[PDB]
DNA sequence: TAAACCAGACCGTC
């Protein structure tokens, strides 16, 4: 009636729907002694924390930083990440208490957690070293004190952009004695957002070199293929990489699971949801600490409900919690604390827990479908694993062509190294914005470089635009305006819809948040919102004021709605015809229609009703490049053509971010069989950004190279006929690669 | 697919 973790592994190993088993060997610690040049109080505080010797990567980090070489360390989960930058910083401040340090954290939550850990170690040390967070949530009263009292300042790239750099005169104390700059999640600063952050760091560099201090960069990265490369491109300093993980590891089983078949003629497999519910059932009933990742928020709530209902009989009510970003802050801090301290047995989470928050180590990880990227899969996997014991990671594939491809061909996943991080810090829009901010902070000499090389031409352009005035060889700010306040480092942002519960008007409370775009389908005027298994019904969605008023009624079902997406070219402004195709660049609009939502019983998963959603067709206006296929009378069948269009779309989504150095999400590639304005099959590439940010323009400009590199990728892909790294394994004839390549020929 | 962020200081009225 009680099975151990190893016994449960044995049961899984045999006679199952398992399709692959991958054993990751245990790794015993590799270590060096604590450098006894360290302050004795620091050694004692670390000895209390079980840190008597250092790991190889921690030691290498310390020595590298001690000599002044900038580092980027790839410290996995529970591998002593924090100490790599905490030891140099605390050492150097304990040496000369006039020293200071910047911590750059991608979120405010991680900033608060780092402040907490630093405060604990500082209290154990006994020296009056103050570490403050200066994010947006810092109340304006304490900000003045923090500027001139905080030895360690913990912020965002965002808050570095908007407040610290432009008021560098109010941060004198910090800037004159800046020895270290910590960047905690290098990989999250990629794509266009990384392009912005790069120029933010350039402005930080110029302020530092002005105030008389050249600090050294300590970066932490996830497992991306180019960590040193992204680190150098982002910091602009020579980066030396810390690869060798010297932390203790345990046996790790990484298993591919495929639901059984329930109707072979129609070839429908069981829900990955049901198999995951039952697997987490078996693991949590035996009190095994388990993380269960789900691809969407709704599936997170569904799996939470099912798992809790099936396991409450044996384990209890309060042992299993959910996790998604729309939760309240206090809620998420408590769930993190509970996963850490060991009083939460199971957690069902969105990808929000791929982010390196400290929830400790899990024993079992369950993936309800392939996350969508190799790096995300490996991140979800690294969330489980004891220091010495065993660990198990089950990836229950679903009915996705990509997931079933991983299942039919498991070597494909384990040979692909995780994705690369690409930024273009010389995007015209981004570089111009940040030049304006930098000039506002300090007058910029024309001959002096900004990152790569001289930028005097853009400075002439800026003087022409009444914004800069040129005195001598330096351009001064020539406008009463404040540039950094109207520039958003992640302008693909939004106001969020606040979820308010007017049940009793005596105690009306905010129960959560949700991005405006998602509220169209998850918080419509009769939606059901599930907040950690708690049922609410949206009474009314105030779209204009970003509010969703709900009540706590108890029903049997849950709502799901889908968005019909459209794309309409407004006007073509640049175009180039060819022998068989035509390539245009112009303005397009993407339209999202809420249409109707469906009611589905939670227990049976059967449709029990439908309803309308009366919301506006929300349209995004942006720029796009697109390719029209010219057809004669001798033309391909429509649906063979459509499948070929989908293949070309996949190949383009792979090649374009590589060529124009941006992220895969910075540009979408949509296929249309009969475009509305021409009737001709078309491939659209539009960057999803309110203002056209020039990705589609560069796609149009360098499109021939993109095309031929696409052909190159198709021919040098190791698969038979097709895989999800090229034409996407969903064309329904033989020799699909050849047809795709021929279409690429007619485009070239 | 989910998720994330944004002057310092003064002014005029409660
Ligand atoms: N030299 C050491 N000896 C013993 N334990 C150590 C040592 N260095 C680090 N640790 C342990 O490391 C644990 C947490 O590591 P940490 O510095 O937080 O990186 P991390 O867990 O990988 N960050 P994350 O990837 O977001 O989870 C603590 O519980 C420490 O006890
Ligand atoms: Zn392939």
């Amino acid at each position: 009636k009680k099975k151990s973790l190893t016994e449960l592994i044995s049961d899984l190993k045999g006679n199952e729907n398992v399709v692959n088993w991958h054993e990751i060997e245990p790794r015993e610690a590799k270590t060096r002694p604590m450098p006894e040049s360290i302050d004795e109080r620091i050694k004692a505080a670390l000895s209390k924390r079980g840190i008597d010797e250092l790991y190889t990567h921690q030691y290498s980090a310390f020595q590298y930083v001690q000599k002044g070489e900038s580092i980027v360390t790839v410290t996995p989960t529970a591998s002593g990440k924090t100490l790599c930058y905490n030891l140099p910083v605390l050492q150097s401040i304990a040496q000369d208490e006039t020293n200071r340090a910047l911590y750059l954290f991608p979120t405010k939550a991680l900033a608060q957690d780092q402040k907490s850990e630093l405060n604990e170690i500082i209290d154990e040390m006994g020296i009056d070293i103050k570490s403050f967070t200066y994010d947006g949530d810092t109340s304006p009263a304490i900000r003045q004190k923090v500027r001139k009292a905080g030895h360690i300042v913990i912020t965002n790239p965002d808050m570095l952009h908007s407040a610290i750099l432009p008021h560098h005169t109010k941060w004198v104390s910090l800037f004159e004695n800046l020895k270290y700059i910590v960047i905690d999640e290098l990989h999250t600063y990629r794509g266009v957002f990384g392009s912005h952050v790069a120029n933010v760091i350039r402005r930080l560099k110029r302020i530092c070199r002005f105030y008389g201090s050249d600090p050294v960069f300590i970066c932490t990265s996830a497992t991306i293929a180019n960590p040193k490369e992204l680190g150098e491109q982002l910091t602009g300093k020579p980066m030396r990489l810390v690869d060798d993980n010297g932390a203790p590891s345990g046996r790790k089983h990484f298993v591919f699971y495929n639901p059984p078949i329930v109707n072979k003629p129609l070839n429908i497999r069981r829900s990955a949801t049901a198999e995951v519910n039952e697997l987490a059932k078996e693991f949590l009933k035996n009190k095994v600490q388990t993380i269960v990742f789900a691809r969407s928020r709704v599936r997170v709530e569904i799996i939470l409900s099912h798992i809790q209902e099936l396991v409450k009989k044996e384990i209890g009510t309060k042992s299993i919690r959910g996790y998604r970003g729309g939760y309240l802050p206090k809620e998420r801090r408590e769930i993190e604390r509970g996963l850490r301290e060991g009083d939460i047995l199971g957690v069902v989470s969105t990808n929000a827990l791929e982010l390196g928050v400290d929830i400790g180590q899990l024993q079992v990880c369950v993936m309800t479908g392939y996350p969508g990227s190799v790096a995300s899969a490996w991140q979800q996997a690294g969330r489980a694993g004891r220091r010495h014991g065993e660990s198990l990671i089950i990836m229950v594939a679903n009915s996705t062509p990509i997931d079933q491809y991983i299942v039919r061909h498991p070597e494909y996943f384990f040979n692909r190294s995780p994705e690369s991080a690409r930024i273009n810090p010389e995007n015209l829009i981004i570089l111009v914005d940040h030049l304006k901010c930098a000039a506002y902070e300090l007058p910029f000499r024309a001959d002096e470089e900004f990152g790569a090389m001289e930028v005097s031409d853009i400075l002439e352009y800026l003087q022409e635009e009444a914004v800069l005035h040129r005195n001598g060889e330096r351009y001064h700010w020539a406008s009463e305006s404040f540039p950094a306040s109207n520039i958003s480092l992640r302008s693909a942002s939004q106001e969020n819809v606040v979820i308010v519960d007017q049940s009793d008007i005596a105690n009306v409370r905010i129960i959560g948040e949700m991005d405006r775009f998602s509220a169209m389908t998850l918080l419509h005027d009769e939606a059901i919102y599930l907040h950690e298994g708690v049922q609410y019904q949206v009474e009314k969605l105030d779209w204009d004021h970003k509010k969703a008023y709900v009540r706590k009624v108890d029903v049997e079902y849950y709502t799901d709605a889908n968005l019909a997406v459209q794309l309409k070219v407004l006007e073509i402004d640049k175009t180039k015809e060819k022998s068989r195709t035509s390539l245009h660049y112009g303005d397009v609009t993407v339209n999202a229609l809420p249409t109707i939502f469906k009611k589905i019983k939670m227990t049976t998963f059967e449709n029990i009703g439908s309803g309308p959603i009366h919301l506006p067709e929300e349209e995004l206006h942006t720029s796009a490049a697109w390719l029209e296929i010219k057809t004669a009378d001798e033309d391909i069948g429509e649906k063979t053509l459509e499948q070929l269009l989908l293949g070309i779309s996949n190949v383009l989504q792979h090649i374009v971010p590589v060529y124009i150095m941006c992220d895969r999400n910075d540009v979408h590639v949509v296929s249309q069989i009969k475009a509305a304005h021409t009737g001709l099959p078309t491939i659209f590439l539009y960057d999803h950004y309110p203002g056209g940010i020039g990705l589609a323009e560069e796609v149009f400009k360098r499109f021939s190279d993109i095309n031929e590199a696409a052909k190159q990728l198709i021919t040098h892909c190791p698969c038979h006929d097709g895989c999800p790294s090229c034409i996407g394994t969903e064309i329904e004839g033989i020799k699909a690669k050849e047809r795709i390549l021929q279409l690429l020929d007619q485009m070239s």
